């Protein structure tokens, strides 16, 4: 049954659709930000520093893996504040760890005053509360509401049921939050406050890095997939909920495009991004 | 052209539907939360301070229309925090006011310091800024994105996202980071604070406000409406959009109940009340 379903069947197919998708609506192709050595060597020890409490050992590989993400999904042309970008390639990094861990040994009176030293480091005050907050409610309800009637009520109602619920769980609403301050783009950091940036950009982080972590997940029990609402057996079926959210990651990609042009880069930036570290990355395979 | 459209046709149609899906999906019947004539007093009192400074003087019947919200909407078997409660009525007040102001005597410099005194009075220092910048979040939206292509391209494109816009702009994020504090309750905070519970509510609150303000709406110009997404001329397209429309606040009505027993009651009671205070109201005639 799901537990032994597996989209892998439609690995190249999808991928390829994905990326024709991409080329056709955003255009722009990904590039990655760049770290001296020095950079990248603060971003590792503060993040192995927020996780020794946890008696936690990680290798500079590992980490690598993770902030890639922020590599390939933050916006270089218009980054301005590289103490912000820092601080978001250790909050990411270290959301990672915590998340592949053993929920057992989730300790918060060790871990938050972390994030907190984290935000502390490299945000201004104001900064540093916002990006702060959004880590403690995505990390607690992460915990309060695994296990949770929600969850299960919000993950196999409908399409958008799920999408309401993962615009916080997927972590984009923390990681919009985090990011604002390395723009310093008014607009966008308005966009990032009210939620409608993770709103606008949730489905195209959440359809890909569904369908790319679904085998793994259904193995393991995961209800938190969307690709879990169609029968993946079904070759008709599949092809024609892939199509369904092919079409809503376009309809959100063409609503994007009404944004100024900064913020509608980031952005988009951020899915394409997304996207591409997804399917290089060992994580998904 | 829809500048004269209106829904007056189906007004008294319109309101037997929404009450009877309510009896049948909700069933505990709004009630209105006691102020004693002091609370009300200090609540009038700081409403007044709070806009004087705009130059504006307004009237106790006033301030009372636009408090019933807050009276019938919110829960009373849960009230736990009457401070946070009178915060409530007032910053739900001054927030109508400004919002009915002519936008060329919007003085942000003199408006956010009133908002801020009125968190500081009433909340704890945590509370009173997540209050704070959710007031803020909403009124600075309101202001940038006020003649933005963001604003017509959300609103016309579809449902899904002219409802993901309202969920920042009917005000009910601002209105849960508010209201919270009034329950202490862990599940509701939380929710509130990952803006969870905004989403799980902006249909049920926006369908109603949007069916009893369009015709005033539409005559104005205002585009922030569902019922712009349907040639509310043609009754057979009318009775289908607003079928649609019902079978929304269903789902989530059926969604809402797998939260726990309080979050769910305060949900609830804040769908159904608004639609109680929205039809017994002189704003919407
Ligand atoms: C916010 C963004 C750029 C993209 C959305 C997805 C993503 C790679 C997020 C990482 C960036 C942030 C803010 C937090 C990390 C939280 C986390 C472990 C997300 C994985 S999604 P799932 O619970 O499904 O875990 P799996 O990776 O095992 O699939
Ligand atoms: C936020 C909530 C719990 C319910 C929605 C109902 C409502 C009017 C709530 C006001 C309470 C809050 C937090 C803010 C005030 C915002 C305001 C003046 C109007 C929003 S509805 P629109 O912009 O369409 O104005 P109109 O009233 O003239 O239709
Ligand atoms: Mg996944
Ligand atoms: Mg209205």
């Amino acid at each position: 049954d799901i537990g032994r379903s597996s989209v892998r069947p439609y690995l190249e197919e999808c991928t390829r659709r994905f990326q024709e998708m991409f080329d056709r609506h955003v255009v722009t192709r990904p590039t990655k930000v760049e770290l001296t050595d020095a950079e990248l060597r603060e971003v590792i020890d503060d993040c192995n520093a927020a996780v020794a409490p946890l008696g936690k050992t990680v290798s500079d590989e590992r980490w690598i893996s993770y902030v890639g993400v922020v590599l390939w999904s933050q916006s270089p042309r218009h980054i301005k504040d590289m103490e912000a970008f820092k601080a978001v390639c250790v909050l990411n990094c270290v959301t990672f760890v915590w998340d592949d861990m053993d929920p057992a040994l989730h300790d918060f009176g060790l871990f938050l005053p972390q994030l907190r030293k984290i935000c502390e480091k490299y945000y201004g005050p104001e900064d540093a509360e916002v990006a702060y907050e959004a880590a403690r409610a995505f990390v607690t309800s992460d915990h309060m509401f695994r296990d949770s009637p929600i969850k299960a009520a919000l993950c196999t109602t409908s399409p958008e049921q799920y999408f309401r619920f993962r615009v916080t769980d997927i972590g984009v609403d923390f990681w919009m939050k985090m990011s604002y301050p390395i723009y310093r783009h008014p607009e966008f950091t308005e966009h990032a406050k009210t939620s409608l940036a993770a709103r606008m950009t949730t489905r195209g982080l959440t359809i890909v890095n569904d369908f790319y972590s679904y085998d793994r997940e259904v193995s393991l029990g995961q209800i938190t997939n969307c690709f879990r609402l169609c029968d993946v057996s079904d070759e008709t079926a599949f092809k024609e909920f892939f199509q369904a959210r092919l079409d809503d990651m376009i309809e959100d990609i063409e609503c994007i495009k009404a944004f100024d042009q900064l913020t509608q880069d980031v952005f988009l930036d951020l899915i394409y991004g997304n996207f591409v570290w997804t399917t290089s990355n060992k994580r998904y395979k």
